[PDB]
């Protein structure tokens, strides 16, 4: 079984892995195979990418994605988790931000080639964008998948959220140390810790955590601090 090859897309084995992984998450990815297949072609190992599509799709284990919400994907890199999110939740109005121009260019290109409507890539720094009226507290959701610690991520994500909004920080197997000093820092930003959801990835069984930050009150004018300062002098 799964012998079929595919020059410009996911092989038969890759498609079947994505579908199986999808089902384990509770998703039917059949209507979306071609979009994911085209995304893979574009990223070009196969198994590794399908694992990234699926990790991105774990966001759907939280019921945060109903309707025409404005969503910010921060530090999206090659477009994760934002692009998989947008593929399966097409009503979301997505802005995918990255500080690296080539990444942004890749994302624009992916959006064009997948024919995604209501998604845009934006080149810029979180610290700068969050002090613009167009972006500050303009989003219902924000997401990031990043090595930058929760304390740092909170300062970068929270200022984008309208009150009542929520951010998801996608994290790996270990979150205890990053979480421990967090709640005081959230308070200063107008945030509250929501849920920390532990889960296992579909095919590998790797431990993951989704850390939900709730936006409780407006972020004071002092945050976020200047470009690179949150990273160098974390709030916690
Ligand atoms: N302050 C900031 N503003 C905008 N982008 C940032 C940023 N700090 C880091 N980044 C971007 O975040 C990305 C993290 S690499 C991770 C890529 C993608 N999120 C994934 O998980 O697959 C990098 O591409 C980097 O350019």
């Amino acid at each position: 079984m799964f012998h079929g090859k595919h020059p410009g897309g996911l092989s038969e084995r890759g498609r079947a892995l994505l579908l199986e992984g999808g089902k384990a998450l509770g998703l039917d990815l059949k209507p979306h195979l071609e979009a994911f297949s085209r995304l893979y072609a574009l990223l070009q190992e196969e198994e590794v990418v399908v694992k990234h599509f699926l990790d991105s799709l774990t966001l759907l284990r939280l019921p945060l994605w109903q309707g025409p919400l404005r969503v910010l994907d921060l530090g999206t890199g090659a477009g994760f988790p934002g692009l998989p999110l947008k593929i399966v939740r097409p009503e979301l109005e997505l802005v995918l931000v990255d500080a690296t121009r080539k990444k942004v260019a890749f994302v624009e290109r992916a959006i064009e080639v997948l024919g995604l409507k209501g998604a845009r890539a934006l080149w810029g720094r979180a610290e700068v964008l969050a002090r613009e009226a167009g972006h500050r507290e303009a989003y219902a959701r924000a997401v990031a998948r990043a090595v930058a610690p929760l304390c740092v991520l909170s300062e970068l994500l929270l200022p984008f959220l309208e009150v009542g909004g929520a951010a998801v920080a996608m994290k790996g197997p270990r979150v205890e140390e990053e979480l421990a000093p967090l709640p005081p820092a959230l308070e200063r930003l107008g945030g509250r810790l929501g849920e920390v959801l532990a889960l296992q990835l579909p095919l590998s069984g790797e431990a993951r955590h989704l850390v939900v930050l709730e936006k409780t009150a407006p972020t004071p004018p002092a945050y976020p601090r200047r470009p690179g300062v949150p990273e160098r002098h974390p709030l916690c």
